[PDB]
């Protein structure tokens, strides 16, 4: 029983992080086998934020201008290559606690695990989900450049962001590790704002089937809805659209429970309605949306 | 910018966890040096039912490598298997008894491999709001300092309210808990006023100061209030360790706690702080502090 708010264990992606620093820029570095993976705005100068060309400045450096310290041992940069925002810095010698690891990129509403890192130094791990919007609400000072987000799959770590940059509001942007942003971001000191953020409807379902299993059932009604008449007055309340794949992904935790996801809808849409009138669902007075119907599953079953 | 409930990174941790089977019972153990610590019920007159045990009873199991038991010692509710191998993993660790209010990352376990990491407070009642299913005993709470882990509990079971309580790692329970089936209930719970009144430090620090107002409060009048709202007393080492933190903002912990009476007896009035509906009292003054600036380990 209990509800948390979980992250992955974060030891696969520590034995992975180091520092990175070019010129009077330091951040953090992904070291996998013998490449390390790190903003390309570490190659950045006061002079080029506003309208960086990255292609221009860093063929203008050498492999000797990258300093990379994993621990209290310096790595040896023997190639330079750049992937979209991505900067790959071959070393010389292969990382010994590379995990089993993949590359995946996330939609928005997925959750993974950060690992916050200062100096190539892991600090904190915490959970954040992928913005409607495309940004994170993460938790990220100045120097967390290059910490990454990631899921754990049995033994296999799949790195889904890297942190770059944050937006006027306190959230944040960042990419894949294929150094795709996610969003209309770029990695530009250019006037950007995030979109106005919506609630992750198919999570809060997700979250009222996880009350549900811990025993919570006061927000339960007589009622049921049309997905199309569930989805009019979601939108009013800045919540996004719940399609048949979010009704289908909902379907084992509708079995295990018993209730319909039109269901739990229309116990959502009395919620939003009538608010929570000083009772908590799961040790909130909000509706949270950042678990996802598999954390909800793996959490309350295994 | 930005507040989360952020854990320890729990790598430290999960280079010693192992998982322990005796009989029909696997849990987890902790596998510092050559000793696997474990809830001594993976074996009632717990003196009794381990004379019976031998060391090949009890199956230790790192990854896929078992690990052969050539000794067992009871100390308190934990139960100490001496192993063969010390473990190559093992961090700067200390045995740490913690307070009420204070916090800790708990890694979750089961059959000796590491499923989540969270953050959480041991309430003042003794228990901590967990996340634990069948098969979580023996998982850990712990700090890290620099480069040591502060070992501070071990998981041994779940009230009825779905509520959790564990013991120290030498095997002390927090709370008046015993680990045997019988009738046993969390106390009436309080909130961690130091915690509430350091997590508004965050929010100001962070943007968020709606809350704020000009008085100011006696820790007298302030205690009488408190109390009615079943919050727990607040010291003058409370005010003393929530000074850096009134030094930063510059709002005096007394001028916070005229707030945090306001937010007591007038609510949040449909606005959020650090988008918490309710005052969150699970982050210490010194978790704020590491946190809005970047402590490493
Ligand atoms: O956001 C940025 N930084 C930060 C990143 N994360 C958390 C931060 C918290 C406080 C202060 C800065 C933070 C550091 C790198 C540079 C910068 C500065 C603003 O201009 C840009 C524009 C684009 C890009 Cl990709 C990065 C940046
Ligand atoms: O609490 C217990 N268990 C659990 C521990 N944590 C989370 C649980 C979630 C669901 C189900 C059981 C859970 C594991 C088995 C032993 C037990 C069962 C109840 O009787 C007792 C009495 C004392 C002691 Cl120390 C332990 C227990
Ligand atoms: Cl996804
Ligand atoms: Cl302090």
């Amino acid at each position: 029983s209990g509800f948390r708010k979980m992250a992955f264990p974060s030891g696969k992606v520590e034995g992975c992080m180091v520092q990175v620093t070019c010129g009077t820029t330091t951040l953090n570095g992904l070291w996998l086998d013998d490449v390390v993976y790190c903003p390309r705005h570490v190659i950045c100068t006061s002079e080029d934020m506003l309208n960086p060309n990255y292609e221009d400045l860093l063929i203008r450096k050498s492999n000797h201008n990258f300093l990379v310290q994993a621990g209290n041992v310096q790595l040896r940069v023997i190639g330079h290559s750049m992937q979209n925002c991505v900067l790959k810095l071959k070393v010389d010698t292969a990382n010994p606690k590379t995990p089993k690891y993949k590359f995946v990129r996330i939609q928005p509403g997925q959750t993974f695990s950060v690992l916050a890192c200062y100096n190539g130094s892991p600090s904190g791990v915490y959970q954040c989900a992928m913005r409607p919007n495309f940004t994170i609400k993460g938790s990220f000072l100045n120097g967390s450049c290059g910490s990454v987000g990631f899921n754990i799959d049995y033994d296999c770590v799949s790195f889904c962001y890297m942190h770059h940059m944050e937006l006027p509001t306190g959230v944040h942007a960042g990419t894949d590790l294929e150094g795709n942003f996610y969003g209309p971001f770029v990695d530009r000191q250019t006037a950007q704002a995030a979109g106005t953020d919506t609630t992750i409807t198919v999570n809060v379902l997700a979250w009222l089937y996880a009350a549900v299993i811990n025993g919570d059932r006061w927000f339960l009604n007589r009622f049921t809805t049309t997905l199309n008449d569930f989805n009019l007055v979601a939108m009013k309340y800045n919540y996004e659209p719940l399609t048949q794949d979010h009704v289908d992904i909902l379907g084992p935790l509708s079995a295990q429970t018993g209730i319909a996801v039109l269901d739990m809808c229309a116990s959502l849409k009395e919620l939003l309605q009538n608010g929570m009138n000083g009772r908590t669902i799961l040790g909130s007075a909000l509706l949270e949306d950042e678990f996802t119907p598999f954390d909800v599953v793996r959490q309350c079953s295994g």
